[PDB]
């Protein structure tokens, strides 16, 4: 667990925190005007609620419908369906970079510097 | 990551594409009359929403309740067991097929192609 939580996964977190934060402004921005008639218009507001209602999208977690006020559905889609599939790809990189390091190290350095 | 998408995830869309939209018309059509007293009759509605719910059922989002409007529920359900394994079975043949690569090459590919 210590030498997995030094070595990979803190590489998959600082490329996962720039396509959040990255992707979190532009469907924040693409959103467009809360009718105050209509209040809690959207949960893709301020930026702070666009990094959650993502995060939660990760996890496998919420729920999800594409008709949020925005400018463009086309566009407000097109990025969204991007932070699934990017996402996606880090995540076998991490299975294939942990099973990379698996193979050669476990059985001979585990048990050794354990002593 | 660049290595990994050019070469097994894209193979991965373009036959997950064929099922997501065939197996989308087969549930998008079978659903049947919507009637105006009861509007939203059904999620699975136009070939539209279609493809989205069966989206955010890969996922693992959303919720889904086997009684959706439909001449057959018996194979209104059989064409959705279905995709669950026929998507399943793919995503299987990912893990391996990134694996028969990462063993033979990110020792010495990444580290010279890198050079
Ligand atoms: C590694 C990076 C750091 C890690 C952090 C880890 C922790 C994760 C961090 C989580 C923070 C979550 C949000 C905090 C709360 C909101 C305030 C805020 O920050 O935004 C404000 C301004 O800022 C913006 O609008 C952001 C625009 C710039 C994005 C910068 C990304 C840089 C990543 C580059 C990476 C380099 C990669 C280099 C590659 C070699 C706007 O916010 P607001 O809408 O006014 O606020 C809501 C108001 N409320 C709070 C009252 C409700
Ligand atoms: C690789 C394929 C392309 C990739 C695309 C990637 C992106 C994914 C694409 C997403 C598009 C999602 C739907 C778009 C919007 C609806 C319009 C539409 O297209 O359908 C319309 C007609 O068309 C049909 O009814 C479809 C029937 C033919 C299916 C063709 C699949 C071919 C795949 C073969 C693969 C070959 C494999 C070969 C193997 C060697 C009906 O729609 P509607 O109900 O009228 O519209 C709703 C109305 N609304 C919008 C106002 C609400
Ligand atoms: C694929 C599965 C595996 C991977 C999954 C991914 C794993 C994680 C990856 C990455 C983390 C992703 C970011 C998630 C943040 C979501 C919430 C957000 O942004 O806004 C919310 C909170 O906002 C804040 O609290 C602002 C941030 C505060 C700083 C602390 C960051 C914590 C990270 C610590 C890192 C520890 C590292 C130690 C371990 C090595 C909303 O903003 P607000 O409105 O201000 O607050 C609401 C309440 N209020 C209105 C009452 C105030
Ligand atoms: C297992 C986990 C990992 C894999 C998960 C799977 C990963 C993804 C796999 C495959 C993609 C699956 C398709 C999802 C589409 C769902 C939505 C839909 O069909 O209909 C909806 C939108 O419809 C559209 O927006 C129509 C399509 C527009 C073209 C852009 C396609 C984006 C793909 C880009 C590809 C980028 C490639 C770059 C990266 C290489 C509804 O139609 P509407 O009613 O018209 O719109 C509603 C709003 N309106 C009413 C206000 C207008
Ligand atoms: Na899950
Ligand atoms: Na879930
Ligand atoms: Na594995």
């Amino acid at each position: 667990i210590q030498k997995v939580i030094l070595h990979d996964v803190l590489k998959f977190l600082f490329v996962y925190i720039v396509f959040l934060l990255g992707f979190g402004v532009a469907l924040a921005s693409l959103i467009e005007k809360c009718p105050k008639d209509n209040k809690d218009c959207s949960s893709y507001g301020s930026f702070s609620d666009a990094v959650l209602e993502l995060f939660k999208l990760t996890i496998g977690l919420g729920d999800l419908n594409i008709q949020q006020n925005s400018k463009y559905p086309i566009l407000f889609l097109f990025l969204l369906i991007t932070y699934v599939i990017l996402t996606f790809v880090l995540l076998l990189n991490m299975l294939i970079a942990l099973m990379g390091e698996t193979v050669e190290n476990v059985s001979k350095e585990s048990e050794r510097i354990w002593r």
